[PDB]
């Protein structure tokens, strides 16, 4: 009798299960770009938010949904309890907590593991068989703490790494050159964030290798400071905070794009950060960045880039002092 | 000679202007949701960002530049000066005063007015061809504003009006029934906000009238009471508000919407506000949104929705009080 | 070691069964503009394709699988077997033969029963929980004679119907007004083609109503002649067919649209064809088009559009002539 | 007042016209792929069809037009008289005589060449400022031809040239190394014809080189074979020839890839065909594929890829065996 049932005969209403669901877990700044960004590309057929400050998490869902007429993905839900992440192919961590002055990086660490004790084993309770991407900082030893944390397979956990440190090189490359990032090609590996690598070698336009035409390139000897984009880099970051307070839209596009990988099983390769252990004559549990197969199951496979001595030393400093820390931890 | 000249071999320098360049001003959160829609949407190619806060602005710019390698948007700029707006096709002012403690409506629009007294010129200085489309509230009386200022005709001074109040009426609309948002019509027209009037004659799937299976929609009498869906319209923006303290998802959807169709001339029907003297008995100087034909001029046509005694006259009530606030404004 | 030894190091290998994945069966003309219209769309992550002329169905493959850098769908595949299909979400059948020269209406329709017999086991057996969309001619009786054959649910048999009818509906309908097709919304319903029904009461802009404004709307003696953009729509049909030999873009382009809706999960509202029985006091197994609601389970939902006297009249004739030869096949 | 007045009230009239017009002459497989795969990714505002086969001209063009409502293409064009291509930003040249099975593209010289001394002219004469874009082959010494009687300068007449040659050995590539072609870097340079070069010491995934990895990469000594890669790109056209009659959808994507760039002003490289004169101590004014910048002028630069001694070689019998034939064309 209802005006609903005038409208419409119902066949049947049966299960009803996700086929494409993703879940962001942390809805500031960077979660909502990441959410936003996600749903404009068209990647999921459902999404899930989760944050601990409730009214933050309910209002940042519902001004989605008032979206969802101008999107193609027919359901947002939120909530502090992990029920509404069920069933999720791939979990974006975005939660932890801000370091302060004066705190060492023992101790926010350790914070951040105590944060993660009560997300990862509901992500994974509600999700065992999603890929966990983590984006939260500092992401090299967190993305070993979810690893840790869940007990997933190494190709089911996927830090965000140098992702977004290579799409910021690559910005800057093409500034220089005239030329579309796309068509920019160069690595930023290691470590992600200040102690970043440039690997000088792969930069490249079309095959031609820049370090060939010019050979100072990346060295204190080169007149035209190319050593700078990289520099660049890491300026860029700190300014941006300083000028707006935290960094969203590009860490959003970026991480939009290791998605879309994913989800659509591409096998694009990426970089991003992966148990690293056995490569560069690390010996230990770390996670740092080198381009990976990025698909269905994750990281499938990884690059084997050859590094300069001064690469691999740098890499491998970066792999002791997380080592440093990560043995210190209290799971 | 340098590394670019032994990469690249130039035919040409002379570059051209910019073809479909979008303006946003103001990077507040509606702005920046504004700018971040747009890019996703590949409407621009070249995107010009303005504010009076100049730190913010550039760190908004830098944030977004670095995403470049995932977006189709070759050239982002800003500044305070609006020669970085110079040959806009559409410039989207978000730009906006908030109401102060104490504060009067009266006093809050004609802090509005003096900020557009200074936008709108500027504006029309370095793009006096452009299409204007007005966000900032209240965006009835801020478009009659820009209107008046710029001395633009009607057609290119739009309103996003009832854009968002109706795609969230279909958002409601959509959850009510289960269907998507797309296939549920409804319209949500005069005076963005409270005031706003669904037109419950239109509301339909697959051309099945609401109205005409329940003759009692919109009805206090209305035994489901589906006057609610548009009480929760309202509702909906103070909760949002109320959780996360503004809004910006949704309203940077439905402004890419409208930007889409006005950048690629589609000729699609939104309501959106625009010069309504001559229509529904008012006869004043006045902006309330109805169906309009949107494309590359603007407003091009304006639909003639059939109302009911009852809406016209919530029209001419919103026209009236609008008028009223009109005339004792000072330019 | 080979080279991609010494490149690729090798987490974990593969391969899960397929997760989004379309089969277009029947690679002439409609086969192939459905599947690159679906290739555009980002719709699948593995497409399927089948024919009984194996080089032709090969070089087909080839061409599109070129085409993979400008793709985002991973897996190309084809074959005569149907263990090419296996674990397909959507089965798009456009295999047949076309009504000959003399030849009635019972034995075209036989030849193409004739070839269901082979094709709908065989997908069955590969993906036992497809959907099946069903495009080949005549498309209302082949759509009954895959659901008979499949023993499939009725929800998961969906033939293509009156939604081409309605799209070229709503070009006429939008080349008339001026304005873009999508903000033009008109349903015709019934049988595909000839003998399909324009339901003029549902004829509408921005909820808008033709009929009411126009009360001569779709009568012989409307002095505007509204009954001819609907006898444009089957003239428009053959005529295609008098100057270029076959359709393909638009059948193609409107496949695409209902597998987006199925593949997403999205529950738009489309014209399509499903089992009737039971609706406009038809008693007989026909499949007609109705407003069906579309997603990952096929129809869950049909629209209950009122029709006046003659429109459920012609219905009934179509469900008669429709019966009239179903009743007479040999399976 | 008709039902149009009543609905709609007029703003203003007048005209105006497209922003991003595009032209495709030739309707036959590869036109009309173009213009699929450029509607489908929403380039241009108007399409305009030309062939001298006037009824599949029409119908290919209603075909289109039937689709529209699954399109962001507001008007598509048709006709023999090229007043239908005027203001045209982009024209694309897919007519003429195309090859039978074994046949080489460099038999059909004559025809084509003939049928472009009456379409070039036509073309300048209603958009002298378009873009052209050659694909009819052979591709390389038509572009040559089309430069001669246009009297453009030459960044704004481009040859789609090895840009699909190039598609077809990273989808190959792909294939051998489990990565999508996208994240497979490799260049084939040259004729699009039997004597493309293969840019083996370009070839990279990750920036990590091949040729570094695999030093017999490419030569006869190879153990992998993979100059065999770059046989079956020689082959390619040939097989799918031999399979299907032609090959319309790989070009289709290539052609619109390249479009994009040119439209959107993207700045990405693309190899394609240009004059080359002044490289690799070429004189002669042959045209032939080398990674090219693409933007809004067309070709604004070349990139000077380091050729190894065989590889420039091999360039130099491409542009030699191409002159011969250009240099003996008369006009
Ligand atoms: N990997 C990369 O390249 C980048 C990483 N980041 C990192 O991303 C993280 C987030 O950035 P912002 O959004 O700007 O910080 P934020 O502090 O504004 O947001 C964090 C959110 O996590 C939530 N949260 C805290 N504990 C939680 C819990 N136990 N369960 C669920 N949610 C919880 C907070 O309530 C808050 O809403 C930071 O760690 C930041 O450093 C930022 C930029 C780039
Ligand atoms: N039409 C609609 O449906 C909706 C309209 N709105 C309106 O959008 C406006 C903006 O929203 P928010 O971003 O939340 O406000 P906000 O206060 O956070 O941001 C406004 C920005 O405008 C800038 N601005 C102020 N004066 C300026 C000037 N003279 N030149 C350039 N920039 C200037 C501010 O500096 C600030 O960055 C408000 O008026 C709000 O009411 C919000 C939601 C929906
Ligand atoms: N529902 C609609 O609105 C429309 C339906 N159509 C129909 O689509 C069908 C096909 O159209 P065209 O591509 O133009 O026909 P077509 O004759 O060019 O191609 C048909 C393909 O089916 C193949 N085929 C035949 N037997 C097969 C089998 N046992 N297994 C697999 N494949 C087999 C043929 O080899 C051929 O490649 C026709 O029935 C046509 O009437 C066409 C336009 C619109
Ligand atoms: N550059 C590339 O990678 C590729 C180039 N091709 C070439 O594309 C060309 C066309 O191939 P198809 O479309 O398959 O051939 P098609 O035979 O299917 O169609 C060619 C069209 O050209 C038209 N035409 C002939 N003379 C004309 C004139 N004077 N003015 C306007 N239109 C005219 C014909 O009427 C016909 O419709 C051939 O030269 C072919 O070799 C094909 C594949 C790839
Ligand atoms: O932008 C960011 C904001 C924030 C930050 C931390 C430390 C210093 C500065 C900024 C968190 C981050 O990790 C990035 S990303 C970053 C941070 C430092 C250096 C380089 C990068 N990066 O991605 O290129
Ligand atoms: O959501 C909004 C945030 C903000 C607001 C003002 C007043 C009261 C509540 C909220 C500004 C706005 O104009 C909208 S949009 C809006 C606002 C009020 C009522 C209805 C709508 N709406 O679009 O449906
Ligand atoms: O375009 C078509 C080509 C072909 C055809 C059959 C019968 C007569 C003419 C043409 C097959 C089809 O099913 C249509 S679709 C069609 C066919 C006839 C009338 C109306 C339509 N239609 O979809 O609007």
């Amino acid at each position: 009798a209802t005006l609903k049932d005038q409208l419409i005969y119902n066949l049947l209403k049966e299960e009803q299960t996700p086929q494409n669901k993703i879940t962001v877990v942390g809805v500031g700044a960077v979660g909502m770009a990441c959410a936003i960004s996600i749903l404009m590309k068209d990647l999921a057929d459902e999404l899930a938010l989760v944050d601990v400050i409730e009214d933050k998490l309910k209002g940042e869902m519902m001004d989605l949904q008032h979206g969802s007429l101008f999107l193609r993905t027919p359901k947002i839900v939120s909530g502090k309890d992990y029920n509404v992440t069920a069933n999720s192919k791939l979990v974006i961590i975005t939660a932890g907590a801000r370091q302060q002055e004066g705190e060492s990086r023992l101790n926010l660490v350790q914070r951040n593991v105590n944060i993660f004790k009560f997300i990862i084993p509901n992500v994974v309770k509600y999700s065992p068989n999603c890929k966990l991407l983590i984006v939260s900082n500092p992401v090299d030893i967190l993305t070993y703490v979810a690893w840790k944390i869940s007990g997933f397979p190494k190709n089911r956990v996927i830090g965000s790494g140098c992702n977004l440190d290579s799409a910021r090189f690559r910005y800057l490359m093409g500034e220089r050159l005239g030329v579309h990032p796309l068509s920019c090609h160069g690595w930023v590996l290691g470590e992600h964030g200040d102690s970043s690598v440039p690997v000088w070698s792969g930069m490249n336009v079309a095959g031609v290798s820049l370090k060939t035409l010019h050979p100072d390139l990346g060295t204190d000897k080169d007149k035209e400071q190319w050593k700078e984009v990289h520099k660049q880099v890491v300026e860029s970051a700190y300014e941006v905070i300083k000028l707006k307070g935290y960094t969203s839209w590009a860490i959003g596009l970026s991480v939009a794009d290791l998605a879309e990988s994913i989800m659509k099983n591409l096998r694009r390769v990426h970089p991003v950060s992966t148990m690293i252990k056995g490569l560069y004559g690390i010996k230990d549990d770390v996670f740092l960045s080198v381009p990976c197969i990025l698909g269905q199951n994750g990281i499938s496979d990884l690059v084997k880039v050859t590094l300069t001595s001064e690469e691999e030393a740098r890499l491998k400093k970066s792999a002791d002092t997380l080592w440093g820390i990560q043995k210190e931890l209290q799971f």
